[PDB]
Parts: structure tokens; sequence; C-alpha cells
């Protein structure tokens, strides 16, 4: 078209800049939920063990980790939860993502993480009982499926720029 | 050129963000294979002392099961994918050793569990194999995160 090498050159650079600015934000919204995601795991998986031990140690037999040591490092886990959740927080977010499922992925994140804290002091009070009972999977099962809808979300983004990218 | 500078940073993040998404979906579904299989423990061992609800053994072992294939299913999307030149590929054969200890790990607890070999069930130190591939994802991660931040200077 009637437009120069220089013009060209500029539009390409303005909207490449654009785009990549895109797939940062993008990726570190991804890196920062996937790390609370995996340490929320880690946490429910660690209080399982921890469970198991104690029903072990009720035999006098159960080797490994103590309760304790599980609490403890449970505690740590979900402490990178928590590291991880805020840094996805407070990350600038990309005009067209949605209000309303970023609402939704942290109302279902407080629901599990609050879940998982409730567990270890359930543990750390002797309530065995309450503990074996908490529905955790449903807690877990409801954050996640908002996880799943917001990769969705941000992996279209991604592909809105590659495509321009890409032209 | 800025341009070209800039058509190649672009090309860096994309090809590592979908590393990484595939590689975290790997980890993410091993995670919950190992968290199934302790359910299915718990499940076992309140069995014993006849009372146990939820899921029955049987149910959590087939669930983990499916997870186990789902991690295998994103293990196969990552390691289809391209890599970057300046990714390690000494990392890359680390994170592969550590996925094949870790999920083939996996694979024999479900295997003693279906044969009813208890004890050694729970004696696997699991939590070793896990730490192994953690660690690596760790680096490859943090080598990922230097990759990113050299693009956005370029930029």
């Amino acid at each position: 078209g009637p437009l120069g090498s220089g013009g060209l050159f500029f539009n390409a650079l303005k909207n490449c800049k654009e785009n990549f600015t895109v797939l940062q934000t993008i990726r570190q919204q991804q890196s920062t939920l996937n790390g609370s995601w995996v340490a929320l795991l880690q946490t429910r998986n660690t209080l399982n063990r921890a469970g198991i031990r104690y029903m072990m140690d009720q035999n006098n037999i159960g080797s490994g980790s103590t309760v304790a040591e599980l609490m403890e490092s449970a505690s740590i886990s979900l402490k990178q939860a928590e590291k991880n959740w805020a840094d996805y927080e407070a990350l600038p977010r990309d005009p067209r993502q949605s209000t309303a499922a970023a609402a939704e992925i942290k109302r279902n994140y407080d629901i599990y993480h609050n879940a998982l804290a409730e567990l270890i002091q359930l543990l750390g009070a002797g309530k065995i009982n309450e503990f074996f009972d908490q529905p955790t999977q449903g807690y877990q099962d409801g954050f996640e499926k908002q996880y799943v809808a917001y990769m969705e979300q941000n992996d279209r983004l991604h592909d809105i720029a590659v495509s321009d990218n890409n032209a």
C-alpha cells in the first residue's frame, strides 16, 4: 500500500510490542496461579499423609515423617500457596479478561484455601474425626473448574496475539 | 533491528508459555494421582475399622488410574513441543528422567493396590520420587523465568 517502509516498520513494531505485553501479562498470571494450585494440592496431599500416619500410629506401627512433621510441612506449603496467590492477584490484568470469572476463581480459591487451613487447625487441636470428614474434594473441584476456565480464557488471548504477530 | 528483535522475543514467551502449561498440567495430574492413592489408603484403613465412607478403595483406584493417564497425556503434549535453543538440554533430560521415576512409582502403587499388596503399597517411599521431579521442575521454571526477564528487556 501507499504506506512506506518506515511506516510499515513503525506499525509492525507497535503491534509486536503490544502483542508481547499480552503474552507477558498472561505468562505471569499463569505461572503464579499454577504455583498456587500446585502448593494447595501439595498441602492437601501432605494432610492426607498425616491422617494415614495417625491411623498407622494407632497400632504402634507407622513410619516416615511424624504427624507433627507433616503438619508443619503442610503449613509451609499452604504459605507457598498464599504467597503465589498474592503474587497472582497483584499482577496487572489484560482489559479483556472477565472480571466475573476472576471473581469466581477467587471465591473458589478462598473456599479451598480456607478448607485446608481448617484441616491444619482441626489436626493440631485433636479434632481427628472432624478432620477426616471435611468434604475437601468438592472444595478442590470447585477451584479446579474455575482454573480451567481461566486458562482457557488466557489461551485465547494468547492466540489473538500469536495470530497478529504472524500477520 | 527493533522489529526482528521483538518478533523473536515474542517467540520466546510463546514457546515457554506452552511448555509451561503442559508440563504444569502433567505435574498437577501426577499430584492428584498421588493424593487420590493416599485417599484410597485412608479408605482402606477405615474399612478395617468397619467405618469408612464416600468413595470406595476400588473407585479411588480407578480415579487414580484416570488421573495418571491424564499426566501421560499432558506429558506427551509437552514432549512434542519445540524447545528454545537457549534452554538446557541436560535439564530437559533430567526432567524426563525424574518424571519417569515419579510416574512409574505411581503406576506401581496402582498395581500394588489392585493386587491387595497393601504392605508394599504403604511402604513405597513415594515422597522421595516426587521430590526428585519437583526439584527439576523448579530449576526448569527458574530457567524459564530468566528467559522471560531477558525478553522483557530486549523489548
